[PDB]
């Protein structure tokens, strides 16, 4: 196919004002551009480029792009500095994958706030005074506000607009472990949303055609909408406005930002062709203009061009927002995150949960990946534990039971007591491995005065974490775990023996003040932890004998044990002691 360009375009787009930049490059360079739009076309790229063939260049919205590129479907692109110049900076961070540019931004897409001019000629700027305007607006038979409630789509500007966020983005790459959506903005955000519903300024059971329909008709004074939606208003007979969404508590909101994008089939053989097709042609005014005047592609990330558009005061707003939104990541985990957050909101909004007990089931399910190294960790500190006071003897032997774990054998309580009270711990401990945010956990071993003479200290690294790759990842962590289980059971060759009558208990060193995390891991009720004081911490003259250091993707651990010499703020501590033996 070299020597062509075979270009697939959406149908619903400017296709043949794409054909016409088409046939002007085509007069000045004689390569034929051929454009198609077949069905199903997201779909169909992934199967046909697999095949090595398809189109050499492909126009669809960026999210699926991130994927398609850990397909290594994409090739990798070469804007000089000098034409990303000449788009909107924040339009190339929706294009990267794994830090690598990946395709072409073409035209830029977001939610407004829409307003009917007859009932509000000037919209609020702040979601904090559309309460009191509903209430005005309701001794007039009308509504403030209404917009689809059933789809995190449309209520996510709010809940993000005080901090939260779905993957956090750094250096052109997602860390599919660092989820913003059970943090202190999002609940303060889904707080304020509920809170409207509560006093009745919204119903929770509003959908996009009960919105659509109210604001067409004159009875709401405002929705929150997208340009898709401007058509059915133009012959509606309100008059309306596009304008930038208000702030929260002095924040903009953060609409979804999709970014319609061109990107290059690794299979091509014409990479440097479509370079200068979409470089040199499209991406001008001239070209823009072209696909433009077919079919509208609302705003563009070309800033001569936008400039242009941007006359229609609607495009600003589009484009305003746009700025000032979240670009959706483009990695396959954002369909766990539309589940999740779905559910939490519909089901905080009509009151079947809580805000913080929805929100918390969302990030773990969206954060699926944060789950598992938290529960890989949480698994491994409680076998960890059996063992320690086992090869230790704070308890006697019989009440442990030889067992299989990362195919080594291990040692596991019978007391029901005992176990109960390793699980109470540790499931404590998991929501804030959840959030990266343990340092160590410790084994402290105690003596008859409660002093400690053995320290246990598992030091604790979370990497950031990209879309996952190797396929055996689980699997060589749990060799690394099993040489951990190992090193333990064949510790007592390295430890002076215990002096007899000795407990145990459990500490939690937080990275930063543990504060923050004293209402986090207070999650079983009647198992408190309190704040450490030096007496259960400090150790009289340590000896460090370091016994295993492991690193790979999702774990990086250190474990070592500090020993008394001669046995005979950031701190965590269950309140409960261990069931004395």
């Amino acid at each position: 196919e070299e020597g062509k360009l075979v270009i697939w375009i959406n149908g619903d787009k400017g296709y043949n004002g794409l054909a016409e930049v088409g046939k002007k490059f085509e007069k000045d360079t004689g390569i034929k551009v051929t454009v198609e739009h077949p069905d199903k076309l997201e779909e169909k790229f992934p199967q046909v480029a697999a095949t090595g063939d398809g189109p050499d260049i492909i126009f669809w919205a960026h999210d699926r792009f991130g994927g398609y590129a850990q397909s290594g479907l994409l090739a990798e692109i070469t804007p000089a500095a000098a034409f990303q110049d000449k788009l909107y900076p924040f339009t190339w961070d929706a294009v990267r994958y794994n830090g690598k540019l990946i395709a072409y931004p073409i035209a830029v897409e977001a939610l407004s706030l829409i307003y009917n001019k007859d009932l509000l000629p000037n919209p609020p700027k702040t979601w904090e005074e559309i309460p009191a305007l509903d209430k005005e607006l309701k001794a007039k038979g009308k509504s403030a506000l209404m917009f689809n409630l059933q789809e995190p789509y449309f209520t996510w500007p709010l809940i993000a607009a005080d901090g939260g966020y779905a993957f956090k983005y750094a250096a052109g790459k997602y860390d599919i472990k660092d989820v913003g959506v059970d943090n202190a903005g999002a609940k303060a955000g889904l707080t304020f949303l509920v809170d409207l519903i509560k006093n009745k300024h919204m119903n929770a059971d509003t959908d996009y055609s009960i919105a659509e329909a109210a604001f067409n008709k004159g009875e709401t004074a405002m929705t929150i909408n997208g340009p898709w939606a401007w058509s059915n208003i133009d012959t509606s007979a309100v008059n309306y406005g596009v304008t930038v969404l208000p702030t929260f508590k002095g924040q903009p909101s953060k609409p979804f930002v999709g970014v319609l994008s061109a990107g290059i089939n690794a299979a091509s053989p014409n990479k440097e062709l479509a370079k200068e097709f979409l470089e040199n042609y499209l991406l001008t005014d001239e070209g823009l203009e072209a696909v433009n005047k077919d079919k509208p592609l609302g705003a563009v990330a070309l800033k001569s061009y936008e400039e242009e558009l941007a006359k229609d005061p609607r495009i600003a707003a589009t484009m305003e927002n746009a700025q000032k939104g979240e670009i959706m990541p483009n990695i396959p985990q954002m369909s766990a995150f539309w589940y999740a957050v779905r559910t939490a909101v519909i089901n905080a909004a009509s009151g079947r949960q809580t805000v913080d007990a929805a929100l918390a089931a969302a990030q773990t399910n969206a954060a699926a990946a944060a789950q598992v190294v938290a529960d890989v960790l949480c698994e491994f500190l409680e076998v960890a534990v059996h063992l320690i006071l086992y090869v230790r003897e704070v308890y006697p032997v019989g009440i442990f039971q030889k067992r299989k774990k990362y195919n080594v054998p291990v040692q596991m309580s019978c007391h029901p007591e005992l176990n109960q009270y390793i699980q109470d711990t540790l499931h404590c401990v998991k929501p804030l491995l959840e959030k990266n945010d343990v340092e160590k956990v410790v084994v402290v071993i105690l003596d008859k005065e409660h002093r400690p003479v053995e320290k246990f200290v598992f030091e604790i690294t979370q990497p950031p974490l990209l879309s996952i790759s190797s396929d055996s990842l689980l699997s060589h962590v749990e060799q690394l775990l099993a040489a951990f289980i190992l090193k333990i059971s064949v510790c007592d060759a390295v430890l002076d023996h215990n002096p007899p009558g000795c407990t145990f208990t459990v500490l939690v060193h937080t990275r930063e003040a543990a504060t923050r995390n004293m209402e986090k891991i207070q999650v079983i009720k009647d198992f408190p932890w309190i704040l450490a004081d030096e007496q259960d911490v400090h150790m009289h003259d340590p000896r460090l004998i370091p016994l295993k250091t492991m690193t790979s993707d999702i774990l990086k651990m250190q474990l070592y044990v500090e020993e008394r010499a001669h046995k005979g703020s950031n701190i965590l501590i269950p309140e409960l002691k261990a069931p004395k033996s």
